[PDB]
């Protein structure tokens, strides 16, 4: 189970920071090359990105240029992140814990209360 | 930007974890509770978990027990799986230039035939 649900995490995560890429390359072509921004906007809007993998397959025999750009920033985005995930989602999921409780609290006091 | 960057991700990673919880939870009910799994199962049917903190806030109003049975569980998985992410991510990317690198030199090597015998593809 855990190993499975690792690998499905990385899938999940490893698309996500692909679209992160291609934003962050849809600005850069809004200043650079608008001709390829229109086009990279409109080859989004009919292919998906969610995952990232079959996304850049698929892109890589329309604009070879695109993919690799898109992996070099994804790379600079994974790294620059990639180390902070475990101790921000362990503090992010401290302070849902501590919402959720104060919501159940109060709802149960309301209703005890009368 | 990297720090939005960051927080936007655990945003995301939260809620799949989430969703794994639940899942894993309506897997328990499956002999524990056979009511209560198909109840679960129907409830993830009709209420999106796209958003994990708001998937468990709407839950609250139907189930208070069964939501901290999610957190709890979810604590669980998270805590099995967080630290190996950084190191399997990076695994995972390299992976994938191998992969892409692989097919980016099966395109160079049509355009070299295309090269060899121009105008025509191959022979």
């Amino acid at each position: 189970q855990t190993k499975h649900i690792a690998q499905a995490t990385v899938k999940v995560l490893q698309s996500y920071l692909t679209y992160q890429a291609v934003l962050r390359i849809q600005s850069e072509l809004g200043e650079t090359n608008p001709p390829q921004a229109i086009w990279l906007n409109q080859y989004l809007a009919s292919h998906s990105i969610q995952n990232g993998e079959t996304f850049l397959t698929e892109l890589l025999d329309e604009n070879k240029e695109l993919v690799l750009r898109i992996l070099a920033v994804r790379e600079d985005i994974a790294e620059s992140v990639l180390d902070f995930l475990p101790g921000m989602t362990r503090n992010s999921l401290a302070e849902s814990n501590i919402a959720h409780r104060r919501h159940l609290l109060e709802r149960l006091t309301r209703t005890v209360a009368e």
